[PDB]
């Protein structure tokens, strides 16, 4: 039987799915370590691996990827969990390797593919204390070719006055996400600063493992795909907004929480984003 992970319910994706709103022909990049095609519960379109030494994307050595992708769109049957966006189209663009690291140049590849390639929504699940040109260049680009980019906030947690959300989710252009439990506490670990934009679940988020697995993982990482997966479910309502409104949108409707230096605008409400 299939379970819907609390992360699901909390930001009210099924009430969209409950209207036939389930993200279809959203395409969808996953940018992480692969994406286990070979899973029951997963359907990847496409994607490109950026990996010197693993150049086959639908390989997941690490199962970080696969869990990301299960949390934006683990099919709707009856067999495991439920993504946020069902129906999408997932790519595995993999530009991390076994180890859950990979260099700068690899992941602004995969950037670059993900504009050539028409993707409607970027997930990047993965972040670095340090920025760069390039990086800040190919986030912009996306962006300003209507493509929405959500990036997880780092896992940080506090330090004195400071900002610690990574990059790219500093960018400006980038939604920076941050995690929250069940209870809407913002988790310990979760990265906090004036550039965090929104939060969603994080901490034992239910979801696929490569080899027809699942299990539970905590971290802004498993925040991102909640967000990448509900701008997927707003495009799948309102396939002309840009970029721009659905971004607003999802700020403006969240559930208002403590600080925005520590929990942005709030949790996300995708049922209140669609209208
Ligand atoms: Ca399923
Ligand atoms: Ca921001
Ligand atoms: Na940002």
């Amino acid at each position: 039987a299939q379970s819907v992970p609390y992360g699901v319910s909390q930001i009210k994706a099924p009430a969209l799915h409950s209207q036939g709103y389930c993200g279809s022909n959203v395409k969808v990049a996953v940018i992480d370590s692969g994406i286990d095609s070979s899973h029951p519960d997963l359907k990847v379109a496409g994607g490109a691996s950026f990996v010197p030494s693993e150049t086959n994307p639908f390989q997941d050595n690490n199962s970080h990827g696969t869990h990301v992708a299960g949390t934006v769109a683990a099919l709707n049957n009856s067999i495991g969990v439920l993504g946020v966006a069902p129906c999408a189209s997932l790519y595995a663009v993999k530009v991390l390797g076994a180890d859950g690291s990979g260099q700068y140049s690899w992941i602004i590849n995969g950037i670059e593919w993900a504009i050539a390639n028409n993707m409607d929504v970027i997930n990047m699940s993965l972040g670095g204390p340090s920025g760069s040109a390039a990086l800040k260049a190919a986030v912009d680009k996306a962006v300003a070719s209507g493509v929405v980019v959500v990036a997880a906030a780092g896992n940080e947690g506090t330090s004195g006055s400071s900002s610690t959300v990574g990059y790219p989710a500093k960018y400006p252009s980038v939604i920076a996400v941050g995690a929250v439990d069940s209870s809407n506490q913002r988790a310990s670990f979760s990265s906090v600063g004036p550039e965090l934009d929104v939060m969603a679940p994080g901490v034992s988020i239910q979801s696929t493992l490569p080899g027809n697995k699942y299990g539970a993982k905590s971290g802004t990482s498993m925040a991102s795909p909640h967000v990448a997966g509900a701008a997927a479910l707003i495009l799948s309502k309102h396939p002309n907004w840009t970029n721009t409104q659905v971004r607003s949108s999802l700020e403006n409707t969240t559930t208002k929480l403590g600080d925005s230096f520590y929990y942005g605008k709030g949790l996300i409400n995708v049922q209140a984003a669609a209208q």
